[PDB]
């Protein structure tokens, strides 16, 4: 689907999970001592996490299995909880393959069911990357399970700028818009965010081809996305931020 090229920045990121999973797995022995299985990517919603798990899973050329920890919980319904990791190794060992055990909202699993998941971790040393939004309300015996934690933050200029050019490619833009201006205005806002900007200005401009029957939309100016900021505003909080600055200088 997609891999480390495909994703713009985020060099530190991708040197972590160098270290973590892609590494360790093409050259296991320049690892004897036994490396660690969790991996934890946190940071704010609509940032990507997912996207760079997919990624690692192809760059390993891996099994990818994505979870929502919100599915499996709704009880019996935590032998599932072990379904999955079983899938895992039985594959693993069927195609010759490593396999990646996606969870989102691993938070999410925070009473009984809980505690088998720990132990289906505890029976890794197949990786599991958990995502998590929300890293504090982890308590510090489930995250002791991952060794390895990476934060992955808002989208800098480079990314947003690249955002833009994405989600725009296939609409009409007015000649007068710079990308690079939107990316700049864009300061503080998620991928997502973004997604949205752009899906706003283009519903915009296609009501008004409807409204006034016209077989053609017109062309998405800056002052539409002007506008759009200004009623639309960061789905993610300044102090939010920070709140994600201080767990990962807490450790
Ligand atoms: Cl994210």
């Amino acid at each position: 689907k997609v891999s480390f090229k495909d994703i713009v920045g985020l060099d530190d990121v991708k040197e972590a999970l160098r270290e973590a999973i892609i590494y360790p797995t093409k050259r296991p022995d320049l690892f004897p001592l036994g490396w660690p299985r969790g991996i934890l990517l946190y940071g704010p919603p609509g940032c990507g996490k997912t996207m760079i798990a997919a990624a690692v899973a192809n760059e390993i050329d891996s099994i990818f299995m994505q979870l929502d920890a919100a599915s499996v919980m709704s009880g019996e319904a935590e032998k599932n909880v072990a379904n999955v990791f079983k899938m895992a190794r039985e594959e693993s060992k069927k195609q010759n393959k490593p396999a990646i055990i996606f969870i989102d909202q691993l938070d999410a699993l925070l009473a009984r069911v809980r505690n088998q998941f720990l132990k289906e971790m505890d029976g890794l040393l197949v990786y599991v990357i958990g995502a998590t939004n929300k890293p504090w309300r982890l308590d510090e015996a489930f995250l002791r399970r991952f060794q390895k934690r990476i934060y992955v933050p808002l989208p800098d200029y480079e990314q947003r700028l690249s955002l833009f050019k994405y989600y725009t490619s296939k609409i009409k833009l007015d000649t007068e818009v710079s990308l690079e201006e939107l990316a700049k205005l864009t300061e503080g806002y998620t991928a997502s965010d973004i997604r949205d900007i752009v899906q706003a200005a283009h519903i915009k401009v296609v009501k008004e081809m409807f409204k006034n029957n016209l077989g053609e939309p017109r062309t998405i100016t800056l002052q539409d996305f002007k506008d759009i900021l200004k009623v639309r505003m960061p789905s993610v909080n300044p102090e939010l931020i920070k709140a994600y600055e201080a767990w990962t200088e807490k450790f």
